[PDB]
């Protein structure tokens, strides 16, 4: 078969492969070969189509767990993972921990999160300028937040960051290597919830331990696997996204200067750079049509897999004026940086708060901030399902 391989190309900095603009204009729904599984998938590049694939009961992710189904990552999907559940099983699984992630309960974290940020920026001005913003902010801040929310010990970071780094592989590690790390993270998370046995905690692992023997409708595999999911996504998205938003702000300093001048524009800026930033390297957890579904240019047939490119939907010229331009004064911004439908990011309010508090602190305290390492030498992460910087040396 002569369907193109997807991803089309190895990524460059925070650039979109220019084939997405071509596909959105002339072939918004096209067949591709994903790097793992067997067969072909439909790639969905336009926002209207992405809302159907992500938003409709006729598309199942549970159906995508067969080792033969195309997928973006080397290991077959974990059948007990939240992404691989369809409603109503998925809806019952989300209720295990949803109370903690409501806009209302996340907003209540702002005082402790601001205070965490300030402490780490205090430590960075102690080191003095220039310093690596990865080591001083992007890693320690999200890590501290997800460790206090879940109740994972902070001194256990190198341990779970090693595990997260491997399980975020697109092409860096082989299936066998990742399989082994998944088993190691499984028993690690199972031991963390099992310590709550005769010792209940007021944290999310506490709630997961009470569910282990008060639910009879949730399996232990599903419960422990939620802990693993939240610990990985709950820091790795944010880590990368801090370095991504700072890169966009310092490479056209005009943006940074605009937020220095009016720090109240940070929340809108965060939504615009969420839209603009291709955090997700390529595709998505696969959705398999369970019936024929009409998309813009094609009827997908029952049994045909589909994949969305979130970044491409976020550049759709039919949804956003001057889509390929960064605009913090944009009036409407219905981006899907956080997805759409059942699997809409559970952590979306926490990612927003962490990005708001990280830039707001920077823009207020360090108006003089600039990149202090050549742009050509920037160490973009290679072979992972997300994009971001290994290191970002800044001066002030
Ligand atoms: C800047 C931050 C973040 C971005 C850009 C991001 C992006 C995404 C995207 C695009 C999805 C949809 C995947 C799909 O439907 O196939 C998603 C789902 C998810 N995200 Fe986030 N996320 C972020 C922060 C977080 C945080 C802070 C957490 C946890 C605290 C988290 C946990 C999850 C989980 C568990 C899912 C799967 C939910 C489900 O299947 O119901 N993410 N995220
Ligand atoms: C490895 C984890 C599974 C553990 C398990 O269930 O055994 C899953 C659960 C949530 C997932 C992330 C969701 C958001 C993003 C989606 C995008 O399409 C790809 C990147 C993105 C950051 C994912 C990476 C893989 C994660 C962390
Ligand atoms: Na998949």
């Amino acid at each position: 078969d002569a369907v193109p391989a997807y991803p089309f190309s190895l990524p460059h900095a925070l650039d979109l492969d220019p084939h997405y603009a071509e596909l959105r204009r002339d072939e918004p729904v096209s067949r591709v070969r994903l790097p793992y599984g067997e067969g072909t998938a439909w790639l969905v590049t336009r926002m209207s189509d992405a809302r159907i694939v992500l938003g409709d009961s006729r598309f199942s992710t549970a159906a995508a767990t067969d080792p033969a189904t195309p997928r973006m990552f080397p290991t077959p999907p974990e059948p007990d993972g939240v992404l691989a559940q369809d409603p109503p099983d998925h809806t019952r699984l989300r209720r295990l921990v949803g109370k903690a992630f409501t806009a209302r309960r996340v907003e209540e974290m702002r005082p402790r999160v601001r205070s965490l940020v300030d402490s780490l920026l205090d430590d960075m001005v102690a080191h003095g300028s220039p310093a690596d913003l990865v080591e001083f902010l992007a890693v320690p801040f999200p890590v501290a937040v997800i460790c206090e929310l879940l109740g994972v010990p902070l001194e256990d970071r190198d341990l779970f960051r090693t595990f997260s780094d491997a399980m975020l592989s697109s092409t860096r590690l082989t299936a066998a290597e990742i399989q082994r790390v998944q088993q190691d993270f499984m028993v690690y998370m199972d031991g963390l919830v099992a310590q709550r046995r005769d010792a209940p905690t007021e944290d999310l692992l506490g709630a997961l331990a009470l569910a282990t023997d008060n639910d009879d409708h949730l399996t232990k595999g599903e419960i422990v696997n939620m802990g693993v999911s939240l610990l990985i996504a709950g820091h790795e998205t944010s880590v990368n996204q801090i370095t991504n938003l700072v890169h966009l702000l310092l490479t056209e300093r005009k943006r940074y200067e605009s937020l220095v001048a009016d720090p109240a524009l940070v929340p809108a800026a965060v939504e615009e750079m969420l839209r603009y930033t291709p955090l997700v390297s390529a595709g998505s957890f696969v959705r398999v049509a369970t019936e024929d579904v009409e998309l813009s240019t094609v009827t997908v047939r029952a049994g045909e897999p589909c994949v969305v490119h979130f970044a491409s939907a976020n550049r759709d010229e039919e949804v956003f004026d001057h889509a390929d331009e960064l605009d913090f004064h944009r009036e409407r911004n219905p981006h899907i940086a956080f997805g759409h439908g059942a699997h809409h990011c559970i952590g979306a309010q926490l990612g927003r708060l962490e990005l708001q508090e990280a830039l707001s602190a920077l823009v207020r305290r360090f108006p003089t901030l600039d990149l202090a390492e050549p742009v050509a030498g920037l160490k973009w992460k290679q072979g992972m399902l997300i994009r971001g910087l290994e290191r970002q040396i800044v001066s002030w």
